[PDB]
């Protein structure tokens, strides 16, 4: 049931910028979002430190919403893009930013500073990762109720950064709109048509989260990192024609769960759990299934949840001619290898497989929210 | 302005069907579109009919909506993709069937049925023509509120032609969402920050449509024609970063109207027609600008009218580096010659080429209307 959905008609309705934490991530599920990454064109640490403190602003602007910045002389360039019209909605819009691997090199001296289990991502076996599609210094997560809000939003920041950052890769999701307008109701249907995000930790736990998703002091962690997050997010792509020609029986096989309810096969209630000691050469819940390897449920790597955020994406076809059209997943962790690495490696061979391939995305970690006005991104990470 | 816009809120909104011409065209602009073009697999002239028929209650049933049918066999496919739940809503559902010059060859003894102005496009001045965007035998401009409903219909029609329809290439759109809620008291704004569509002739207006848009018995055309229309489909990309950090005066002289209040400039309401007769040297609207090339407003000029129903897009990144961001411009015109192709001629070299990048698209005739449920999509046209 969580993280939730928030309904796109709320045009007013604004969502905290500042806080412990960023925005967008315990939120529940904005309709559109965008995932853009960036390459940092920042020359030394003052730059990074003029970059983040540039991203505030903007970021604290728009989330919250104003008159569109007018342009009193036409010999300069407008201050607004003007696609929202003369006012800027706030629209539900959240911007998350996280940093990659690669912003801890020799460029900022903030090796000694990088998060424990930040990477590189690296291919796992069904794979096959599209280099233009991986990475960045920098990612922003941009939610709001419509697509409009959202370009808007890259499209000032763009305009505000045009020495500091270069678009690197980005992309377009959406959640099904039924489940956007039923609020936290309803979990979101992704484009296989079975339910995506049922087995979530209670999002409003703020005590499970403390366990869950967001970092602690007791982590083998640096101090800045506390109250962030470590982030996964995977491209992937759905061989959707020849889904459409896939026995029901073989599509409930390979998730384990039935396509109407979402319950987990043989069992009545979508969030019903079930008990694997039972069903031992997985008669009625594959062996193979997706929500039987993503846990065995032994108690010791139940300590292995993670959040899920994951949008729908419809783009154009694909090299070989097919529909491109897939999963936009997004995770939050605790702690990287903790979360995604264990129960992705966990995942390896499953059925699903042979219809969905993985192409892009990479890991980042979200940085701690801004406590307020004279908080910037980074201020715990560029002192210390 | 015209046609006008519907509400993405109204799932139980329907658009009919059936009639003298279809819908899609006349019809105010919903908030999620997409053109996708397919290759003809029929080998003869029977496998065409059969498609025709088929896409006829494919396309009924969609539009109207219903309980998605049911798999009572499931050890055969599902009969419905489930992206949408157990009801298919008709969600102001059009779909608008057009055919390419390319469906008019050797192929199904179509050749002397040919609509007279019907021609493969060929590039103008400032195109950058892909040949993976371009042509195709058939177009479907498929809308509705949602882009749920829109990949929901895809996909119906996909499953149910695998011997007879191969997807070529596939674009989705979208109208600007405050224009989404106002319904026609607001014109879209496309991603350069402007109004796109003001100027449009009106769409409720019965006699000004059979001149403008429809083909009637008079102009000298094949019979089978009478109630279809030309279209032309260009796929846009708009050089959004270099337009931001344009100046806005610039912006303005480009177009030939106020950004803000979109009224040609010297002018203070939008759909003020100015007289260009008043201002020769073109120091108030320049003489290079959009709305002047398009529109001079004189003898010759109350015959290349069109209608105009565009969409924005936006995908990703260029392989240069570029936000992929545009225009699905359509029109529909009673004469192809005389509109589209008669207005892009006077747009040539105007100063917005240094910004749009035309690369893909195509002209095709929209079929006349489908009657009733006895008739079928091409019965005249299949006929004697
Ligand atoms: C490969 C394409 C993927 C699809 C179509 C997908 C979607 C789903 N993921 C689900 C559950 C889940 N998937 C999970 C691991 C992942 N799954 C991933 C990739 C995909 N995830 C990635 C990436 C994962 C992280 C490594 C987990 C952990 C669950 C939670 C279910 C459980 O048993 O706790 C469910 C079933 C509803 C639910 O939440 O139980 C769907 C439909
Ligand atoms: C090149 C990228 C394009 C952009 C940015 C664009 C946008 C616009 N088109 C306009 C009007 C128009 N554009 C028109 C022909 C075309 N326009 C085309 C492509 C574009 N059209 C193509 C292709 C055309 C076919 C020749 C016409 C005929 C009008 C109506 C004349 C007018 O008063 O502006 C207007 C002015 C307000 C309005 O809607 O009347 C804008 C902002």
């Amino acid at each position: 049931s969580a993280p939730g959905t928030l309904s796109p008609d709320a045009r007013n309705e604004k969502q905290p910028f500042y806080g412990e934490h960023q925005a967008g991530i315990l939120t529940p599920q904005q309709a559109a979002m965008m995932l853009v990454a960036f390459d940092v064109l920042a020359s030394d640490k003052a730059d990074l430190e003029r970059l983040f403190r540039l991203l505030t602003q903007r970021f604290a602007f728009l989330t919250q919403g104003g008159a569109a910045p007018e342009t009193p002389n036409p010999r300069l360039p407008p201050l607004d893009s003007g696609i929202l019209g003369g006012y800027i909605a706030p629209d539900n819009l959240t911007i998350t930013l996280s940093v990659g691997h690669s912003l801890f090199d020799e460029r900022f001296g903030l090796a000694p500073q990088m998060p424990k289990k930040l990477q590189k991502m690296t291919r796992f076996p069904n794979d096959s990762l599209d280099a233009a599609l991986c990475h960045g210094d920098v990612l922003l997560q941009i939610c709001a109720n419509t697509q409009d809000t959202v370009i808007h939003a890259l499209r000032d920041i763009i305009k505000h950064t045009p020495d500091l950052l270069s678009v690197r890769w980005k992309r377009e999701g959406f959640i099904s709109d039924h489940a956007a307008r039923s609020k936290g109701k309803e979990t979101p249907i992704n484009l296989l048509g079975f339910k995506d995000g049922t087995a979530n930790p209670d999002s409003q736990n703020d005590k499970l989260m403390q366990k869950v998703v967001w970092v602690t002091a007791d982590q083998q962690e640096p101090a800045w990192t506390i109250g962030g997050s470590y982030q996964a997010v995977r491209l992937i792509q759905f061989r959707v024609e020849f889904w459409d020609r896939t026995p029901l029986k073989e599509q409930q096989t390979i998730f384990g769960r039935d396509k109407q309810t979402g319950a987990p096969l043989g069992m009545q209630h979508e969030h019903d759990v079930p008990d694997y000691a039972s069903d031992p050469e997985g008669k009625v819940i594959a062996l193979d299934s997706h929500i039987r390897l993503a846990n065995p449920r032994t108690a010791e790597s139940e300590s292995s949840l993670m959040l899920r955020r994951g949008y729908s994406y419809s783009l154009g076809v694909t090299n070989s001619g097919q529909l491109d059209m897939g999963l936009l997943f997004v995770c939050y962790q605790h702690d990287l290898e903790k979360g995604f690495l264990t129960v992705q490696k966990r995942l390896n061979g499953e059925a699903l497989e042979e219809y969905v391939k993985p192409i892009g995305g990479g890991y980042f970690f979200a940085l701690p929210g801004v406590k307020d006005a004279n908080d910037y991104f980074g201020s715990a990470l560029l002192r210390v």
